C-alpha cells in the first residue's frame, strides 16, 4: 500500500467566538477571535483512489465549528471561575471578583479547564473523531488524526491522536 | 508633481474584540472577531521621496487598534440597547429582554449606533486622522484617507474622506 | 449619509470548471481552473447599521458559483466553434478541425462568446444582480456593483455596473 | 552534520488541468483545477552552505508541472473507464454509459488508476525524483522527498519516499 | 463596448534587491527587500474576448523585474549621495560621511532621486509601458495603467498614468 | 499529559537584510530579502492551559529578528571571503577579486560560513533558545524547538533541536 496524508483547511472552518483567559493569579478581559480549524490525517490510498473523501472531512469540520460559532466559550472544569446559574443566564465570577453575566443560550459549555487554543484543539479533535466516526475512519485505514486550531493567523496549537 | 497612493496592511493592525449585533427586530448572540484594519492614502511624492513615512502610518494604526483590542465593543448611541451602570459593570438589556453584564473596564464605549464593520470603520477613520494629525497630513499633501475594516478575512467595509 | 463600500471574497466563492479558449486563428487545449469570484458594492449605511447584510451577498455569490461549478463552460455565441447536439452530448468542432464531445449535463451553456475571464465576469455580474435582486439593492441604496473573477490567483478581471 | 529541511512552494508550481473522478458506482462531471505542487526534502547542509540549491528544485518542479499543465488528465489503469482510440481522439466511456471525446494531444496519459490528488501526488513524487535525479540527490545527502499536491487551496494530499 | 480592468500579481513579479534610504538629515543602513510588482489596467474587451492577453502582461512584468533583481538599487539623481566611479566600483558617500563601495555590475543605476517605493513604482510604470509598447496598448484600447510596488507584504505604493 | 505543538508565524517576524552568496567557484551579486522566521515547539499543556504563553514566543522572535533587521549579513567563518577592517568599514574581497565596502555599523557579523537560509536558520534557532532561555523552556516541559526561515515566500529552510 501507499501512505498518504490529507489536509483540509479553509476560511469556512471557522468559529467566531468570545472568550477570556483566566488561570491562577491571572484574568484577561473579555474579547474574541475568528478561530480556524484545520484537519490532517494519514491512511492508505483505497481502491477508489482516496484515503477518505475530502467532502466528508469538510462536512464534519464545518459541523463541529458551527456548534461553537457565534457563542461565548465557557469552560466547565475551570478551577478559577465561579459559574452560577441565574435565571436564564450564567453569571461568572473571577478570583479578582470581576463579574460577567451572559444568556445561557449565548454560551457553549465545553468540557475544558481553560478556553486556550490548546484545550480547545483537544476538544475539537475528540469531537471530529466522533462526528466522522471512529469505526468509519478505520474502514478507510486512517491511523492518525491531527487538528490545528488558530486563534488568529499568527498563533496556532496542534494536537493529534494515533487511532 | 506625481500622485502616489500608499497602502499599509498587516496582521498587526488587529483588534481582537467581542461584540454582538442588535438592531430593530434582531439580536445576535455574543461572539467575537479578529478585526483587521488597512489604511490607504493619496498625496504627492515629497522632496524626501515619500508621500508620508510608512513608519508613522504603522505606528498610528497600531495605536488606534490597541485601544479597541481585547475589549467588548459597546455602542453609545444604539436605539435598541438599554445600557445601565451597575457598580463597576455595564448591564446591557436587549429588546427581547436578553441581559448581559460586563466589567466596564472590559468594554470600550465607542460613539456608534451599531458594532457593525461599517460604523466601526467610520469611527477608526476619524480616530486615525486625529492620531496622525490632520494639519500634519496636509503638510505632506495627503488629500485622501481610506480605511478598510475586516471582521473576518471574507467580509470587509471601506470608508473614506477627502481632506 | 455615509458612503461605505463592502467587499466579500472567499475560497468558497469558487467554481472548478473545464474550458478552452478559441478565437480566430487560435485554439488552446482543454484544461481547467478553480475560478474565484469577489463582489464589491457601494451604498449608504442604513438605520440598521449595514449597507446590506454580508450574509445575503455570501448566499447569492455561492448560488451563482454553484451553477457553474463542476462543469465544462460552453459559450453560446462563439463565432469559431461549431456546437452540435449529438444524442445527449454536445460535440464541439474548432476551426483547426479539432473535435470534442461532452455529455450535455457536464456542460453549462452561458450566453458569452469566449470563456475568458472578462466575459465570464460580465455574465456573473448580470446574474448576481438578478439573484440578489435589483429592486432589493435599490431599497438598500446600493448604487454600484462590481465583480472580480480570477482564473488563478495571479490573473483577474473586474467589471462593474452603476445602478 | 546538521539536518535541514527545505520547502519550495509557489503559485508557479501549477498545472491547470481538466479531469473527472470515476470509481465503482460513481462518476463526477468534467471540471478542472489549478493544481499546485510543493516539494519538501531533508538532507545535511553541505560545505557550500546549501542542502541542495533551491534553483534546481524550482526548475524541476516547474518542468514536471509544465508537462501536465493545460491538458485533460487521463488515467491509464482505471478499472471503470473504457478508453478507445478514435482517429486522433481518445473516446472515454463510463460505467453509466456517459461518453466523452478529446483530441489525444489535449490529454496527458498518466500511469494512475484515478485522477485523484493522492495518485497524482505519487506520480509527481516519482517524476520529480527522476528529473532532479536520484544519484544527484544522494550526492547532496538528501534522504527524504515529499510532495504535496493541492487541487484547490483547501484540499491537499502529501506523499513521501525515504531514499 | 464593455470596460474591464485586468490585474496581474504574482510572487514571480519580484526583484530581490539591496538599497538604503538617504534624504536630507537622514540615512538608513544598508538592507534589502523582496520587492513585488502588480499591474492593473483598463480597456474594452476585444473581439477575441480579452482586453489584452494576460501572458504578455506576465512576460513583460517579469522582464522589468528581472533587470532590477539581485542588484543594489542606485539612484542617479539623489541630492544627498556622492557617487564616485572607482576602478570597477561605485563608491557612495553620504552626508554623515558614511562610505560604501560596490562593484558597478552589482548595481542597477535608475533615474530616480530616492530608492523609495514610490519612485521605484513611477520608474517601473514608465518601463512597463515601454516594454509592453504604448502603441500596442492603444490597439488593445487600454486607457489606464497602474503599478503597485510592495517593499514588504505590509507597505505598498501605487502609481498610474492615463494613456 | 497531553502533547501539543505550538506555531507562531507572522509578517512581524521579519528582518529585511542585504547579503550575497559566495562559496568555492561561485559569487552572486549583492541583493537582499525580507526574511521571515516561524517558530514551532512541542511540550505538554500545563496547569495554566498553555504549553508556553504565545506572547513570550512573539516577544523573543521579534527580539532576535530585530538584531538582524536593516543590516548586511556578514558571515564570520567563510573560507572564500577576505574580510578586512578599514577605518570604520568592513572591506570584503571575493575569490574573483570583486570588492565591497560597508560601514561596520551597517553589518551584523554572524558566526556562520555562508549567509544561506539553512545556516541563518541554525543561528536563529540557537539564539531563540538562548533568548527564551533553555531552563525556562524545560520548566514549561518544552522538548522540541524548530525554526523555519524563509528568504522569500517560495523558499524556506527548517532546522530543529531536541532539548
Ligand atoms: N499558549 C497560548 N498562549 C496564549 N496567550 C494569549 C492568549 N491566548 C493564548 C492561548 O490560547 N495559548
Ligand atoms: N454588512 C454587514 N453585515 C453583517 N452581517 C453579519 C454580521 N456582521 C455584519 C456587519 O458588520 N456588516
Ligand atoms: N486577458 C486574458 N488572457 C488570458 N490568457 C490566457 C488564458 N486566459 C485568458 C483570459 O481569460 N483573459
Ligand atoms: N480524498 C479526495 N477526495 C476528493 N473529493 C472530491 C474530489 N476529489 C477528491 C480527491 O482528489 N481526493
Ligand atoms: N513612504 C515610504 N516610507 C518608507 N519608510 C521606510 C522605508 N521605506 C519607505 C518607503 O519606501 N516609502
Ligand atoms: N538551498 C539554498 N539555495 C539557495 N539558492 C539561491 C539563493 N539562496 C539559497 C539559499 O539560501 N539556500
Ligand atoms: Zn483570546
Ligand atoms: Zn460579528
Ligand atoms: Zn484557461
Ligand atoms: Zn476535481
Ligand atoms: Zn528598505
Ligand atoms: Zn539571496
Amino acid at each position: 500500500d501507499q501512505i498518504a496524508e490529507l489536509l483540509v483547511e479553509s476560511p469556512l472552518f471557522s468559529f467566531n467566538c468570545a472568550h477570556f483567559i483566566a488561570f491562577k493569579g491571572f484574568r484577561c478581559t473579555l474579547h474574541g477571535h475568528n478561530y480556524n480549524v484545520s484537519l490532517r490525517l494519514r491512511g492508505n490510498i483505497q481502491g477508489d483512489g482516496y484515503v477518505i473523501d475530502f467532502s466528508i472531512l469538510k462536512e464534519k469540520v464545518r459541523k463541529v465549528c458551527k456548534q461553537l460559532d457565534h457563542h461565548f466559550i465557557l469552560p466547565m472544569y475551570s478551577d478559577v471561575l465561579n459559574i452560577q446559574e441565574v435565571n436564564d443566564n450564567f453569571k461568572i465570577t473571577c478570583e479578582d471578583n470581576s463579574e460577567y453575566s451572559f444568556p445561557k443560550r449565548d454560551c457553549v459549555q465545553i468540557p475544558i479547564k481553560h478556553s486556550s487554543t490548546e484545550e480547545i484543539g483537544l476538544y475539537i479533535l475528540n469531537q471530529l473523531i466522533e462526528e466522522i466516526d471512529l469505526p468509519f475512519l478505520k474502514t478507510r485505514s486512517v491511523n492518525y488524526m491531527e487538528v490545528t486550531v488558530s486563534e488568529s493567523p499568527s498563533q496556532k496549537a496542534t494536537v493529534h491522536r494515533n487511532i
